[PDB]
């Protein structure tokens, strides 16, 4: 069988996230986002690593999009900052934020890369916390729908691609189920009401995108693990049905069809913990319909029975499913698989359950590189990652996907949330750690160059 | 987590197949079926049975509905004979023929018992494929509907519950990709092409159904194997992908949503296989919603990776899927699998994937019966198959699945189509075999009275 080549306007992309590349956190009017204060509570972070600096784009920004003009980047994916735009999140508009991502968006323009704008990742402003706790309150509908308008009526001239909330059911679970991230919150029954106000954010900006930017294509972007059975023993599939609902219908069947799925919803209701619904809110979420779906993915999960009195490392939900190690994918060295045909079968199950066109929104390999004499950094682990899943995606092209493009984690190294600066992500190493920003500098990696062979031949050589 | 009852009006029932009961094959006015002039093809059938008398129900059927009323049926499925009705497929109405099955709803309605009418269980008057075609033909839209509208007009103000095509993806891959069945055929270009034409008649049924019986529930039934991965290697998750859309997504879907999953249909049009659609024909599809998915289950089948140059016994398409046994499940005497979970786990499916209710219009284990001395038939084997399925479906009642009821296959010994009779399915023995028939005796088995307490007491003893 012939290969589909990758479409002509294929979107080649990479991505970062304001809060781990930005740095300049209370430059230019700047209001605390929840991160800000987060990050600095003892404990919580790696040596104390912070968004404060982290790898400095607010400053260095031409120097980047320079890079990424380089490179050839055909998208360039990244997230505003609410906290810039509005620094208490409702109120006063700062202009000397949104003249920041107008000066990137300029960049970007003058040197034909497109930028897709993430609204959301995961950094609503303190203010909004502290006055009615953020995502648990209805109040962030509107403000939300506010802050979204304002940068369609600013940038929509400018920008065609947009994506809402990235990775939502990560800062929902890790805000209010783990206690991971802010508020730090471990309590199902709020994760489920903030996830449900989420929903409804995500829907009404939808909505008002439909107004203002009527040429423009929109949806969420979704942290998606596919789940294999572990063997076809009835039970192990029968877990599999319960984790594939659970853990990623609850999201993108909201996000594709308005509605939760029904089991799931079943044993969250004998549970006590099915959201609070409220006139509306159906007719909300149906009538937002996305443009595609946006995958971040990494890797998929293999499931198996779990008994009532079982499992709650493994993880799992007793009754429901329990994780297990996959035997047959290769590993990294943090344990996460390594497994591109999931990639391919993660963009299937999209196309066959909801029929979207599909924009890989974050996919990459964090590693401990090294900086050799000469600022040399021979990444050749991420090659073959990077490599391997890229060759997937094209079959899922020919089987009939419409993957709209692919945006690589990350362009430059960045910030972790809780981990520090030495796992590395970039296509283009920053001379920085844990103890110190050093001088900040950017050097190409290896697989910058083989990334910029792939965008010139647009895929055709793999 | 406690079990959930089967909710008050659980339609407990059994069910047949016009063919397979009535016998009076050339009675009444009655003409020619494909499956009447088929199984007089010698070699055809085992030792040339046929459906001459079958177990005589056309003039049996009083006593048959007294046994039905002394189990406390709730319902009886069986199906209505086209060529009784219309005995050249189309043209002139025959009086006698409606009149039997008038006689046979009136009967079951004086007992309490609600009929649920199948329209097509596979047996075409043989006028129409001298015709045109059979299903062939786009000719056979309007006869069928002509046909359908007749019954409706006829019984809708006494049957509430209608099954319009009673497993098309059996009648169609048998009789045009297997040669097993009529018309014979063995050649996939023409199954596509009759299957398309089977989908849209489906479609038209159902608009007129609207009209004619604004409050009865209607819906195709599937004859359903759930697939299964063999393990949780990507390659073998991806063949299980293809195999779900390919076996089963590529029906449910066009009767759930009017729309053929896009995989299988550009791998199908690779082939040149793909059916000719004309104008209208998505417009029909998707406006045909029906009440329920009925569900025909005896087994799951488990899949793994097949080369492009594989298994066309395994049996599959080369470089999507190929069937293996699946070594985590019982067989029965006939090396057949045996899974109920996997009835839990396509009720499961079907709900998550369209939200429909189920009917399940099929399930039963056939097996030889003795038949002992004062006329005693023990088959604890059928009631612990029965058992096993009926409490998976009360696991997924629990689960949320609305689940309408659950039709036994069969009432009586019948007929097979291909087989004879001593692989019985009964609740209920016929006095008959292969060579002769004999008295035609009706002994109630051990099995009758084991469901006929699971009725009294709505499930709650099995």
């Amino acid at each position: 069988r012939h290969l589909k080549p990758f479409p002509p306007e294929f979107l080649w992309g990479a991505a970062s996230a304001a809060y781990q590349v930005e740095g300049a956190w209370n430059e230019d009017g700047k209001g605390l986002s929840v991160w800000d204060v987060f990050a600095k509570q003892p404990g919580r972070t790696f040596k104390g690593t912070n968004g404060d600096v982290a790898v400095d784009h607010y400053h260095r920004y031409q120097e980047d999009v320079a890079l990424m003009a380089e490179m050839g980047l055909k998208a360039y994916r990244f997230s505003v900052s609410w906290s810039r735009v509005f620094p208490d999140g409702n109120g006063a508009v700062n202009e000397k934020g949104l003249d920041f991502y107008d000066r990137l968006i300029e960049e970007l323009r003058n040197h034909g890369i497109e930028p897709i704008v993430t609204l959301y990742h995961w950094d609503v402003p303190q203010a909004l916390m502290d006055a009615y706790g953020a995502w648990e309150s209805r109040r962030i509908i509107d403000d939300f729908d506010r802050y979204a308008v304002t940068l369609f009526q600013r940038f929509g001239d400018r920008v065609k691609y947009w994506v809402t909330l990235n990775q939502q059911n990560i800062f929902i679970s890790f805000g209010y189920r783990l206690g991971l991230h802010p508020p730090g919150v471990k309590d199902m029954k709020r994760m489920y009401e903030a996830n449900h106000i989420a929903n409804l954010a995500n829907a009404k900006v939808i909505q008002s995108f439909r107004h203002y930017v009527p040429d423009g294509k929109i949806g969420p972007s979704f942290a998606y693990s596919p789940m294999y059975p572990y063997d076809s023993r009835p039970e192990n599939v029968l877990a599999f049905e319960n984790a594939e609902e659970f853990q990623n219908h609850w999201w993108m069947d909201v996000y594709a069809w308005g509605m939760y799925p029904q089991a799931a919803w079943n044993y969250l209701e004998s549970q006590g913990l099915e959201p609070t619904v409220a006139p509306g809110d159906w007719e909300l979420l149906q009538a937002a319909k996305p443009d595609f779906m946006g995958v971040n993915y990494y890797q998929t999960t293999t499931v198996e029975h779990n008994p009532p009195d079982g499992v709650g490392t493994s993880s799992g939900i007793p009754g429901l499913f329990k994780t297990v190690r996959n035997p047959h994918v290769d590993t990294t060295n943090w344990d996460w698989a390594i497994d591109p045909v999931g990639l391919r079968i993660g963009l299937r199950r999209i196309a066959n359950r909801y029929q979207l066109p599909i924009l890989i929104t974050e996919n990459g390999l964090g590693e401990f590189d090294t900086l050799e004499p000469g600022d040399i950094v021979n990444d050749d682990y991420r090659i073959d990652y990077l490599r391997r899943h890229v060759q997937e995606i094209q079959r899922a092209i020919t089987d009939g996907v419409d993957v709209l493009g692919y945006c690589a984690w990350s362009f430059t190294d960045l910030l972790s949330w809780l981990n520090g600066y030495q796992k590395r992500y970039g296509f283009v190493y920053v001379n920085r750690d844990d103890e110190s920003e050093k001088d900040l500098r950017r050097i190409k990696k290896k697989s910058f160059y083989w990334y910029q062979r792939v965008i010139e031949t647009n895929g055709a050589e793999l």
